[PDB]
């Protein structure tokens, strides 16, 4: 499971690995995470069962230490044809899709995360962080 | 009911954005149109305890908790209502039904069929394949 393999796989092929089993899915999740860089003092966690809702064959969450909000990277599958990066405030609002990608673009995700982090450190509100990330994300 | 059918994805997100009270009222209005099968519970997301992906998200769960279904509203993530079935452990999983416009009776019917098949001892894999046919997926 190289970066190129992760990029060429369609929505059904993501659902196919989830369908193959828990160990197969876990492998896929780790390969996605291996391509990503979590910002300093943030945690990065993948979903291995349905603890994150189970909606996406791969779901990776990135959370700042204070945990006021998180971002979730959601893979192609039955729900969405494209990779989706969302920002969710605790309590569900504000919320936005800040970026969509047709093909897995790893460096782009990590940069948006790096941007989210520094904006957070710099004391920007969640609303302002969403508005900025959407512009950075072409959204 | 008619307002729910008439609202586009962006109005769903505008209500969640307006505030927690406004979102709660929208969640309850959706839930009021639906019927949970006997011995199942129905719960709506009020914050981000179901992930917060959808302006309205309603979960339907049998008491045995081997699996559940979630109805997910239009918004940023999806232009359409989706009904998904999630097994314990995240697999098997499927979208069993998609709706461009909220069809409350069709959701309740799909849920009653899932409950019916489950009692009759169908595997979750088989319930998925059957509900997808019933749901037009």
């Amino acid at each position: 499971l190289t970066l190129n393999v992760l990029q060429t796989m369609n929505a059904q092929e993501y659902e196919d690995i989830r369908a193959a089993g828990s160990d197969e899915r876990r492998e896929l999740t780790h390969a996605v995470m291996r391509e990503l860089d979590a910002p300093d003092n943030w945690t990065m966690n993948g979903e291995y069962g349905s603890e994150f809702g189970g909606f996406f064959p791969v779901q990776v969450r990135f959370t700042p230490a204070h945990e006021r909000f998180h971002l979730a990277l959601c893979s192609p599958g039955d729900v969405s044809q494209v990779w989706v990066l969302v920002l969710v405030n605790a309590g569900g609002e504000p919320f936005a899709v800040v970026q969509v990608q047709r093909r897995f673009a790893s460096e782009a995700v990590s940069h948006s995360l790096a941007l989210a982090a520094s904006l957070d450190t710099q004391g920007y509100s969640v609303n302002d962080i969403i508005h900025i990330l959407m512009a950075e994300g072409g959204q």
